[PDB]
């Protein structure tokens, strides 16, 4: 139980109540520090941990797709907490008055919570400081190496953050202990999630048919799933990762970063199997790569960067650019709602968002060629940054993340890339043509398959 995986977010005078863990980002059972930390605290204290997650008032700026995947994993994981005798509360309304009430109703002696590095996440943090008087820990769940302590700062490239994230991972990749069970027993979300799928039904994304686009059968939600997901990576998908994971036409991927979002998988477990895995190198190499260092380089980045979703936080090289091709005609411009449609002239592009509606993950590939092209074909790279934003997260299972910030900043603005030749209207930033993607993969396939 290594104490930097842990960091004060306030001092207070320890109460003599329950430990609480406010749950947000890790939602899972297993493999969890943050939970094993809250265990560890209220061991210590002679008092029984339970998990408090709140069901904000912001579900309606997203949409059904990810709404019922978080509730039915948090479904089944009443279940797995129950077991374990952890009693879970799930509080509707925002954290600083349903935080703060619970703290002082259930007589908390100790808060704790798990780490995102979003803005959203510290607004809550900011209000809950201000109405509690118990201390207050953050735990880093969600990544191998804890956040603030990989780098001390903002890292431009990969190849500054590799060596340091590697210098680490001897001390930090490690098994997990076993949860223990508390020492004694200390609304359903069916019917929440009814109410809140009544809210959002009228912005429901529905064919003109007035069918519904999204297909629930590709991510089953939860833990269990999610293992299950991981297993057949490792077994069926990971000797051929290394070879297709840029053919969008194959379905190759691990498929695990819904469950990573939500925290119903812990990156950590996922690297330790890997790691015993016996597979070609060079997949394992890249599947690593992604899942180390451009996953935990996205916390880096929102973590050091206030401003990691505007042009402010793209690099000196990137905004000189493109400010110098500001005023260029774009060849197209598009509305956000063209965009959202999948109605421009390009059919790689349309597909790539067709996939998005339908199954609310695009491939990785395609996302880079995505964000690019509205990039491409908006008024300004302010523009194109909220509009590839807006759609990210409103469709995206696996949004409302920083990964999904940092891809965006990365494909938009250049963050953790290099110059590339110098075009008009998007100037250095790295270009992802049509024509280049059609000699990599069999795109016509592709675009079939989402039309
Ligand atoms: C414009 C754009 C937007 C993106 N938005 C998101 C988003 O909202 N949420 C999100 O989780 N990822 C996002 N990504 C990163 C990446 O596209 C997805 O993580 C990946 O496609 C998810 O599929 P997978 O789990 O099957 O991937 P795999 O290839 O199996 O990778 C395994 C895991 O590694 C991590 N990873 C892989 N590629 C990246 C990457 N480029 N950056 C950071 N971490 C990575 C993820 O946790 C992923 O689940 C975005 C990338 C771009 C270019």
């Amino acid at each position: 139980m290594n104490p930097k995986r842990i960091r004060a977010l306030k001092s207070g005078k320890q109460g003599d109540g329950p430990v609480v863990y406010w749950m947000s980002r890790d939602q899972r059972a297993e493999d969890n520090w943050a939970l094993l930390f809250s265990r560890a605290i209220a061991k210590e204290a002679n008092v029984p941990v339970v998990v408090v997650f709140c069901l904000t008032d912001e579900f309606l700026e997203a949409g059904i797709r990810q709404y019922e995947f978080m509730l039915k994993g948090l479904q089944e994981l009443e279940v797995s907490l129950s077991r374990k005798k952890i009693p879970s509360f799930f509080l509707r309304g925002d954290p600083g008055e349903k935080i703060s009430r619970f703290v002082k109703d259930y007589n908390a002696g100790t808060l704790v919570t798990d780490f995102s590095p979003l803005r959203i996440k510290n607004q809550w943090i900011e209000k809950v400081i201000s109405g509690i008087s118990i201390p207050f820990f953050e735990v880093d769940a969600h990544n191998v190496v804890p956040c603030w302590e990989a780098s001390q700062k903002h890292e431009y490239a990969a190849h500054t953050f590799r060596p340091k994230l590697y210098a680490l991972l001897p001390e930090f990749l490690e098994e997990f202990p076993e949860l223990e069970p508390n020492s004694v027993t200390p609304e359903t979300l069916s019917d929440v999630l009814e109410t809140g799928v009544k809210a959002l039904l009228p912005e429901r994304a529905l064919l003109k048919n007035k069918d519904p686009l999204f297909e629930p059968w590709h991510f089953e939600p939860g833990e269990k799933a999610a293992k299950k997901v991981m297993e057949s990576f490792i077994a069926d998908r990971l000797d051929s990762y290394g070879a297709l994971r840029n053919d969008p036409t194959k379905n190759m991927l691990s498929n695990l970063s819904p469950y990573l979002h939500f925290g119903q998988i812990s990156s950590q477990r996922v690297v330790l199997e890997v790691e015993k895995a016996e597979s070609n190198p060079g997949s394992k190499k890249a599947f690593l790569d992604e899942i180390l260092i451009w996953k935990e380089i996205s916390d880096n980045f929102c973590y050091y960067n206030p401003g990691y979703d505007g042009f402010e936080s793209f690099p000196s090289w990137a905004k000189e650019s493109l400010n110098a091709h500001r005023n260029d005609v774009r060849s197209h411009i598009y509305t956000l709602e063209e965009f959202e449609a999948g109605k421009t002239h390009d059919p790689l592009f349309n597909a790539s968002q067709m996939e998005l509606l339908s199954t609310g993950k695009m491939h990785g590939y395609t996302r880079m060629y995505w964000a690019k092209k509205i990039l491409e074909w908006s008024e300004s790279p302010e523009k194109a940054l909220e509009i590839a934003i807006c759609l990210n997260d409103r469709y995206e299972l696996d949004g409302r993340d920083p990964n999904g910030y940092a891809g965006i900043a990365w494909s938009i603005g250049g963050v953790h890339d290099r110059a590339w030749g110098e075009r008009e209207v998007t100037g250095k930033i790295r270009y992802m043509s049509y024509e280049g993607c059609k000699r990599k993969f069999d795109v016509k396939l592709y675009i079939e398959k989402y039309s």
